[PDB]
């Protein structure tokens, strides 16, 4: 409705910042689309094209996600809050997945970057996958600065929600990989104050947040309304300023606005 577009449009403007929203409802095959071609930087939403490939790869390698993967300290880097654990020994390509994906972990996300070739090879699958405007640029840390106008490690609301909806929902995947992917995401830590704070309680969730440089907060979610079809839902949200905080409110606020009413 031009109902949703107004609310959005106010929402955006009392942020201060710039939002994009991509809501597919699967019952009546429709969207919401809000500056949902329009770029943003992914930030730690793209550790799950990142899962995503790792368990491609396993499709064709079935002991791969029991291989380990050594921990040093030369891995560390900003936020690595289950591989600072692991420091001196090795993690599972299954548990860097689970860490990266519940945790936001940047060490594993490196490691999953690093066991399939790097971000030119992760973005090589998502252009398998028909996904033609995701682009992963650069490892962990560095892939957060979200300056504005720089198309590295961006994406568009868009394209997020149709490869989400692909890997949760439709056949990218292999079912036990698809299945995999999905029970990790429900078992997200990070996301109780975006997508889900907009959405009933008894609704569930599976989700991957994202936080960077410019007040950056993104979401990325598949979601099942209580005796309903499924819902994807892509919030991505920037700010001008280099060291604006962050905006999970406005995230929540959205999702609010384009589920009101299912
Ligand atoms: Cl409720």
């Amino acid at each position: 409705t031009a109902d949703v577009q107004q609310k959005l449009a106010e929402l955006e403007r009392q942020s201060g910042g710039r939002l994009g929203v991509a809501l597919i409802n699967t019952a009546d095959n429709s969207q919401i689309l809000y500056r949902a071609d329009e770029r943003f930087a992914m930030c730690s939403t793209s550790k799950v094209m990142a899962a995503a490939a790792v368990l491609k790869k396993s499709e064709s390698e079935p002991n791969l996600l029991n291989q380990r993967v050594e921990i040093k300290k030369s891995d560390l880097v900003n936020y690595n809050p289950i591989a600072e654990k692991h420091v001196n020994g090795t993690m599972s390509l299954a548990e860097l997945s689970a860490a990266a994906l519940q945790y936001s972990d940047n060490v594993a996300m490196n490691k999953l970057i690093a066991h399939v070739g790097g971000p030119a090879s992760v973005t090589a699958f998502a252009r398998q996958l028909g996904d033609e405007t995701f682009r992963l640029d650069r490892t962990e840390p560095t892939l957060n600065t979200a300056i504005p106008g720089d198309p590295r490690d961006t994406t568009s609301p868009r394209a997020m929600a149709q490869t989400l909806r692909n890997l949760t929902l439709g056949k990218a995947l292999g079912d036990s990989q698809r299945a995999q992917l999905v029970t990790w995401m429900k078992g997200n830590t990070t996301g109780a104050a975006s997508i889900q704070a907009g959405l009933p309680a008894s609704w569930v969730v599976g989700d991957k947040t994202g936080s960077g440089g410019y007040g950056t907060t993104n979401d990325i979610a598949v979601i099942w309304p209580k005796d309903r079809a499924p819902l994807i839902l892509v919030t991505y949200f920037t700010q001008p300023q280099p060291k604006a905080e962050s905006r999970r409110d406005v995230l929540a606020s959205a999702a609010k606005i384009v589920t009101d009413g299912l």
